[PDB]
C-alpha cells in the first residue's frame, strides 16, 4: 500500500543516540544526535523512506527470557511488531539472527576491558587470576551472553566468578558501568564493547583506559523483522555507505573529532 | 530431491587454500590444506552436506566485464551455475552482493601497503606524493575496484597514477605482487588486503612489512548463488563458528602458529 513512516527503535547510548541539550520539550527526530542518528538519515535516504526515531521502551538491547521465552529490548520491539527497524549499536549474534534479520555490519567491535588508570590489569587472564579487583558486564546484552556461553578456559573462569559475585557486578547501563569504574578506586573493571570503551577513553575526566586486546571480534548490524521488505535495500545501503567512506567519517566525527582528552 | 555433493569453488591463495606438498597426483579434498579448507569442513559439518573442493578455472576472484557484462572468477562460477558455494578470501562488496549472496563475514581485513623493508613509505598519502616508488594492486579484484571508484582525494590521485602507469603496476596473483616487491629494491610497493600482507610478513625471507593503517574496513564472506537453499544455514554456521572462537583459532593456526620470522 501507500508509503508509511518507518518506526525506528534505538537506544540512548553515547555517542550513538543522545538527547540534544535542552531539546527534551521539542518534537520528532531533531531532538536527537549521534552516530546512529546520522546513519538513520543516510539509510532512510538511500532506501527512500520517512522514519520516526523512538527510544526502546525498556532501555535494553535484547535478550530472551529463559522462562517465558519472551524477547525484550530492541530485539523484542522488532519481534513483536512494535518497530520496523533497529538502528543502534546492536550486536550481530547467532541467537538474534535466528529471530530477526541483520544487515552486513556497519561497525566492528570486540569485548574489551575498561580500567581506571593505574589499575594493575593488562588482560582477561590477569582479571581471572585475582580477586581484589571485581569486574562485570552490562546486565542484559551480548557481552554477558558471551561469558555465559564461553567454553574458553579463561572466560569460563571469569563467568563462574561473575555469575555468583555479590553485590552484583552487572550494571543496567553503560553509564552505570563507567561510573562504577571511576568511583571504585581501581577495584572495579568493566567489560564492554571496544567502541564504547574507546569513546569513553576520550571523554573527560580522562581517567579510564582500554587495556589488552579484544576478547572477540564481531559487529553491529541494522536489524529488521524476519521477512521485512526493508532488509534487502538496507543491507545494500550499509555496503554503499561503507564503500563511500561515510561510516569511517561518522566514526571520526563522533569519537575523535570531538575528543576531550587531547589529540 | 536427494542430497547432492556441493560443488565448492575456491582459489589457490596462501594460506587459505594450498596444494599439499607432493599431493598433485592424489584425488579429492585431501590434496588441499589451509584456512578455507578447514572452514569448508566445519561449514559442511554444521550444515550437513558433502562437498567437493574445486579451484576456480580462471584463477580470479570476480569482476564484471564492462563490455560483455559477464562475471569472471569465483563470482562468475556462482552466477552461471558452475559452483554451489564459494569458500575463499572473497571480499564482500556492493556490486557482488547485488548478484550473489554473502554470509556474515568470517574474517576482517582492509586494504594495506606492503613494502620491502627500509622503503621510505609510511602511508597512502606518502605514496601519492612521490613518483620514485611505483605501486599497484591485484589486477581483477576488490582492491583495484576500490581505487577505481574512490572519491577520496588521496586514493583518487593514486588511481589516476596507477591506471595509466607503464609498465602495468597490476599483477595477476598475490604471489606475483609479493615477488615484485621483493625484487624491486624498494621501488615497488604492493597494495593488498591486510590478511595477506600480515601472512607474508611472517614468511621467509622476512623482508616485507605492512606499513601504515588500513585504507578501508571490510571482510570476506561465504558466497552462494542468489536464492540458494544453502544461504540461511551457511550464514548461521559462520556466526556459530565465530562465537565458538573457531575462526580465531584457525587464523592463529595458519598465520602465526606457523610463522617463520620468529615469535
Ligand atoms: O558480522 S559479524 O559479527 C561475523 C563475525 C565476525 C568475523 C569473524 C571475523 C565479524 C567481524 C567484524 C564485523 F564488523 C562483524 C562481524
Ligand atoms: O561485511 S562488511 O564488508 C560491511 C562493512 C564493514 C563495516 C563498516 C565496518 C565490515 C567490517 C568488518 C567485516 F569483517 C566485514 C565488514
Ligand atoms: N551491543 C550489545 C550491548 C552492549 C554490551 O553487551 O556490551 C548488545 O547488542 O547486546
Ligand atoms: N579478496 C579480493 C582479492 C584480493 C585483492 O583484491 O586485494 C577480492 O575478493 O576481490
Ligand atoms: C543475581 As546477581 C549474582 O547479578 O546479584
Ligand atoms: C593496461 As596497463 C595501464 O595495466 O599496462
Ligand atoms: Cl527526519
Ligand atoms: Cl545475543
Ligand atoms: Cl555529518
Ligand atoms: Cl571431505
Ligand atoms: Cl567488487
Ligand atoms: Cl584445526
Ligand atoms: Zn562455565
Ligand atoms: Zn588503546
Ligand atoms: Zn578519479
Ligand atoms: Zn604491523
Amino acid at each position: 500500500g501507500a508509503n508509511k513512516t518507518v518506526v525506528v527503535t534505538t537506544i540512548l547510548e553515547s555517542p550513538y543516540v543522545m538527547m540534544k541539550k535542552n531539546h527534551e520539550m521539542l518534537e520528532g527526530n531533531e531532538r536527537y544526535e549521534g552516530y546512529c542518528v546520522d546513519l538513520a538519515a543516510e539509510i532512510a535516504k538511500h532506501c527512500g523512506f520517512k522514519y520516526k526515531l523512538t527510544i526502546v521502551g525498556d532501555g535494553k538491547y535484547g535478550a530472551r527470557d529463559a522462562d517465558t521465552k519472551i524477547w525484550n529490548g530492541m530485539v523484542g520491539e522488532l519481534v513483536y511488531g512494535k518497530a520496523d527497524i533497529a538502528i543502534a549499536p546492536l550486536t550481530i549474534t547467532y541467537v538474534r539472527e535466528e529471530v530477526i534479520d541483520f544487515s552486513k555490519p556497519f561497525m566492528s567491535l570486540g569485548i574489551s576491558i575498561m580500567i581506571k588508570k593505574g589499575t594493575p590489569i593488562e588482560s582477561a587472564e590477569d582479571l581471572s587470576k585475582q580477586t581484589e579487583i571485581a569486574y562485570g558486564t552490562l546486565d542484559s546484552g551480548s557481552t554477558k551472553e558471551f561469558f555465559r556461553r564461553s567454553k574458553i578456559a579463561v572466560f569460563d573462569k571469569m563467568w563462574t566468578y561473575m555469575r555468583s559475585a555479590e553485590p552484583s557486578v552487572f550494571v543496567r547501563t553503560t553509564a552505570e558501568g563507567v561510573a562504577r569504574v571511576r568511583k571504585s578506586k581501581g577495584k572495579y573493571a568493566y567489560l564492554l564493547e571496544s567502541t564504547m570503551n574507546e569513546y569513553i577513553e576520550q571523554r573527560k575526566p580522562c581517567d579510564t583506559m582500554k587495556v589488552g586486546g579484544n576478547l572477540d571480534s564481531k559487529g553491529y548490524g541494522i536489524a529488521t523483522p524476519k521477512g521485512s521488505s526493508l532488509g534487502n535495500a538496507v543491507n545494500l545501503a550499509v555496503l554503499k555507505l561503507s564503500e563511500q567512506g561515510l561510516l569511517d567519517k561518522l566514526k571520526n566525527k563522533w569519537w575523535y573529532d570531538k575528543g576531550e582528552c587531547g589529540s
